[PDB]
DNA sequence: CCGACAGCGCATCAGC
DNA sequence: GCTGATGCGT
DNA sequence: GTCGG
């Protein structure tokens, strides 16, 4: 984990860009090469001299070099100081801070002189529920969970969950799940034995009907009969500072997917890359859902039985890891 | 050169 | 009213 | 923007 001071200029350099691809040129796939770029470099365990050294890396490209070289010269990059004083698209990249406002409806809000939080505050009619909810928690939604709170909010949930039905199976993944410090957000992954791929839902709107009811969750985004996205906040002691509004997920997940779930909700990214990888060179295909076995000719077979995140492991004849060793 | 860069649930829009 | 597309978050 | 078939 290298010193941000030894490349933190490029990767925030890079970074910026990449939020300006994302929510004002509407080009994921250029936030996504920045992104990409940013990552490796903040990997590299040196202090770059020069694009040409930045280039070796997989991901940096010719143009983010020549960027690179520009920065290192210079200590800045024209294009990003000229789209920073750019009224119309800061204020079109800070609104897509708000949960809910995307690059469109940020791009419609400026058109139309709407370009702070105090604009949309005067202007509740013209922003949907979802986007009213962000609004309300714009500072707590920017702010971590210490972890200390993640297993206040898990005993909560577990508790809860368990008093509506103790067939109920309830597992917190996330980089909580593998032993992180602080999380983003908390994500629920449910099942029940009642529920199957095959056959038979109320299952979760009574878990979230009960989380409600003892005041956990404050608000809702959305919910269907398989994903609950919404608000939650811990209780606060008498005569103390509340608690800030967190982001909560549930996912009720068929018992027969439950495991595979899981384990790519659990994650991380990279591990799950490497696993998939690892999969298919033993001739396995797995998904957030299934693991199949491939024929010779690589027609997909039916999924094999999963009763644990271990059974998968030991399809693709790998150790079992613990989350905490699935940083990679 | 030029297509991939994941797939999907839900809320809401656009079209009929 | 219904069906499919889009925006959004993840 | 970068990679790679
Ligand atoms: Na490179
Ligand atoms: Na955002
Ligand atoms: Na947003
Ligand atoms: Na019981």
């Amino acid at each position: 984990a290298p010193q941000e001071t030894l490349n933190g200029g490029i990767t925030d350099m890079l970074t910026e860009l990449a939020n300006f691809e994302k929510n004002v040129s509407q080009a994921i796939h250029k936030y996504n090469a920045y992104r990409k770029a940013a990552s490796v470099i903040a990997k590299y365990p040196h202090k770059i001299k020069s694009g040409a050294e930045a280039k070796k890396l997989p991901g940096v490209g010719t143009k983010i070099a020549e960027k690179i070289d520009e920065f290192l010269a210079t200590g800045k990059l024209r294009k990003l100081e000229k789209i920073r004083q750019d009224d119309t698209s800061s204020s079109i990249n800070f609104l897509t801070r708000v949960s809910g406002i995307g690059p469109s409806a940020a791009r419609k809000f400026v058109d139309e002189g709407i370009k702070t939080l105090e604009d949309l505050r005067k202007n509740e009619d013209k922003l949907n529920h979802h986007q009213r909810i962000g609004l309300k928690y714009f500072g707590d939604f920017e702010k971590r969970i210490p972890r200390e709170e993640m297993l206040q909010m898990q005993d909560i949930v577990l508790n809860e969950v368990k008093k509506v039905d103790s067939e109920y199976i309830a597992t917190v993944c996330g980089s909580f799940r593998r032993g992180a410090e602080s999380s983003g957000d908390m994500d629920v992954l449910l099942t029940h034995p009642s529920f199957t791929s095959e056959s038979t839902p109320k299952l979760l709107h009574q878990v979230v009907e009960q989380l409600q009811k003892v005041h956990f969750i404050t608000d809702t985004l959305s919910k269907g009969e398989t994903k609950f996205m919404g608000v939650c906040q811990l209780p606060s002691k008498n005569d103390e500072k509340e608690y800030p509004h967190r982001r909560i997920d549930i996912r009720l997940i068929p018992k027969d997917q439950y495991y595979c779930g899981v384990l790519y909700f659990t994650g991380s990214d990279i591990f799950n890359k490497n696993m998939r990888a690892h999969a298919l060179e033993k001739g396995f295909t797995i998904n957030e859902y299934t693991i199949r076995p491939l024929g010779v000719t690589g027609v997909a077979g039916e999924p094999l039985p999963v009763d644990s995140e271990k059974d998968i492991f030991d399809y693709i004849q790998w150790k079992y890891r613990e989350p905490k060793d699935r940083s990679e």
